């Protein structure tokens, strides 16, 4: 059974340069793991040290080549690929523009942001156009996580303990999965949900924590200036992966949370390159109707494949 996997990365020397597998010229490595593990799409985001995270005029024309050279790569390889934008966030007005230029001119289907704003996060005013027009295009935004911020860094996750130890527990150790569900939550809380309620937005490593809180989120966060329960827009506006991490209990609460239809798979490729990719979907206990959804249906649903 073949799938079509959310969280697949690429970087572009060139442009590494001014901000080794994640190189796009990296051809060959990337076919071979995705034909070993059954793999028939990568939907493909920039990785590591993203153009997005700049300022100004930079931001704009290095996520514009970003975005060129990514097109060009999967107008070789049209079956196995699929792009997601690369936005210049600190240039909302600009980064709208680029969004509806990889979907209009590039035939992209959504777009990944890594982090946040220069400012803080993505529910303040001015960044209101990037949401306004995803859903005007009907395609998603992936939230992924980031570095922390240095006020972050230095109350949260700097202890007693080696440096080391508080870099990586700031980062992908936990820290930054913490950082990206708040920034998710911050989204919902604004009303961007029911200021644009066709918009699904999508977040890897099982939900970034939020599926262990729904519950408790509908109980004892106040929020009644929204249309409908805190638990509701991630049920019916959010998709979850699992960014290459394999676990079953996190599946099993994920499933129980937010149900089989708004699962979509991911590797995290190359970050990580999961060896039991495509036989994870048989370990679980699943019909055959529901590894159907996780591996492509959802997702074609989503990409209007
Ligand atoms: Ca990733």
């Amino acid at each position: 059974m073949k799938s079509i996997t959310f969280e697949e990365h690429y970087v572009i020397e060139d442009i590494q340069k001014e901000t080794n597998a994640d190189e796009l010229s990296h051809h060959d490595e990337r076919i071979q793991f995705m034909n070993n593990q059954d793999v028939q799409i990568q939907v493909l985001s920039y990785g590591n040290g993203s153009p997005s995270n700049l300022v100004g005029q930079k931001a704009i024309e290095l996520c514009q080549k970003a975005n060129d050279q990514l097109a060009n790569y999967i107008a070789q390889y049209p079956n196995r690929f699929v792009g997601f934008a690369t936005l210049p966030i600190n240039e909302p007005e600009a980064a709208a523009r680029e969004f509806e230029r990889c979907i209009n001119d590039l035939g992209f289907k959504g777009a990944l942001i890594m982090g946040r704003a220069q400012d803080g996060f993505l529910d303040q005013d001015k960044y209101d156009i990037i949401f306004k027009t995803a859903e005007n295009l009907d395609v998603p935004i992936y939230l992924h996580p980031a570095p922390v911020n240095s006020d972050i860094y230095q109350s949260y996750y700097k202890g007693n303990y080696p440096e080391v130890t508080a870099a990586t527990f700031a980062c992908f150790g936990y820290g930054w999965h913490i950082d990206v569900g708040i920034h998710a939550i911050h989204l919902v809380l604004s009303g961007i949900f029911d200021r644009y309620p066709k918009l699904n937005m999508i977040i890897g490593h099982w939900g970034e924590f939020i599926p262990f809180f729904l519950e408790r989120m509908d109980e004892a966060l106040f929020a009644e200036h929204l249309n409908h329960s805190v638990s509701y827009y991630f049920k019916n506006s959010f998709y979850i992966t699992p960014s290459g991490m394999l676990t079953k209990p996190q599946f099993d609460l994920v499933k129980k949370e937010v149900g089989i239809d708004r699962i979509l798979y991911a590797a995290d490729y190359p970050y990580i390159e999961p060896e039991k990719l495509g036989v994870f979907l048989d370990e679980l206990g699943l019909t055959d109707e529901e590894k159907e959804k996780i591996s492509y249906t959802n997702g074609a649903k989503l990409l209007g494949l």
